């Protein structure tokens, strides 16, 4: 019932463009929409994003979590690791080498969505979500060394599963840093299963 | 150690606006990043809301309620949470039960709410709260509930058991070329997870 008629070029910048859509509403009228796009799509999904399931023998499972200044949020998130698909880069091999890159742990491919919206009433932006187990009691994970690249500035929390919105909520009121929605929503659901 | 050292105005629309900013690495080099915000933003402690409605029935499985409607960004249908902006002097928690009675008919009772979160922070500044809210479906008033649209709103409502939650999700992708919200399909993974 509804499509789009057109797109307008509003403003190009290097990572990031700003479109006025024109569709088609349900009752045959004609209306606009700003939309943003980034300029490196190729791939399935713009990006990745990982659920790091960290286990170790006589610990609580823990996920692994990244701390990062967001110079569009004017301050620190924490957020899953994640990052953009290199072009003919899949999925997969994208969550395992940006995890890597940002936390230093090698890890598994347990599971890996479909293509899913970020923001979908401002960007047609997409990730993959890929669940990861890593192994911690491997050696390889022992004293896991984060590889930042240009321009990347990374620090690594591990915060318990079975605890993990109470964690939250707590580095909020203390640290004054932004938790990002899909963290959030994965630390609600811990909570709300059952 | 980071921050942000100049925002530059390059386009605003009048929903979006993308700006170059500058900030301190932390090096101590200056570097820019694209960013996108939303011209709305006022007072709010967030642009937006999204719901998290748990529909509870005496002798029924609980079931979270989604919508499914058209995105112009993502040229496509899209199932998510019940969402929208915070009006000007309106609570999270206001506009939460607002929404989620305008897009789905149903009259819901406060749980939780979030403090702001961030929808995708290497590329905006956009956050909503996440509010948690129980609908009896027991009560009267929710017995036949019809959504009241607003003009250019066109919503159906989807409601899929909690308990089979991710499943139910993946067999509405596998027979309609829709996507799956980000964090409706983060709050699935971490239901199965637990
Ligand atoms: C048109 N309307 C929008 N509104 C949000 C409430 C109506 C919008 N948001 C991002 N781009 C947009 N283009
Ligand atoms: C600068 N760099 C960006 N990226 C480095 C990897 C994507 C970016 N993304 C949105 N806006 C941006 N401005
Ligand atoms: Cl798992
Ligand atoms: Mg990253
Ligand atoms: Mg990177
Ligand atoms: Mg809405
Ligand atoms: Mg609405």
């Amino acid at each position: 019932k509804q499509y789009i008629i057109s797109e307008e070029l509003i403003s190009e910048g290097k990572w990031v463009k700003l479109e006025k859509t024109t569709y088609m509403d349900p009752t045959g009228k004609t209306r606009t929409w700003e939309s943003v796009k980034r300029t490196t799509r190729k791939q399935t999904a713009d990006g990745v994003a990982v659920i790091p399931v960290l286990q170790r023998t006589l610990h609580y499972e823990c996920i692994v979590l990244v701390k990062q200044f967001r110079p569009p949020m004017g301050g620190y998130c924490i957020e899953f690791p994640a990052g953009l698909i290199d072009d003919g880069e899949t999925p997969e091999a994208a969550a395992l080498r940006e995890l890597e890159e940002e936390t230093g742990y090698k890890g598994d491919i347990a599971e890996c969505s479909p293509a899913v919206c970020m923001d979908p009433g401002l960007s047609n932006c997409t990730i993959h979500i890929v669940t990861v187990t890593i192994n911690g009691d491997d050696a390889e994970n022992a004293r896991p060394k984060p590889k930042p690249g240009d321009g990347e500035f990374v620090e690594v929390i591990s915060l318990p599963k079975n605890d993990l919105l109470q964690r939250l909520d707590a580095l909020v009121a203390e640290e004054h840093l932004t938790v990002d929605a899909r963290v959030y929503s994965y630390a609600l659901a811990l909570k709300h299963a059952n």
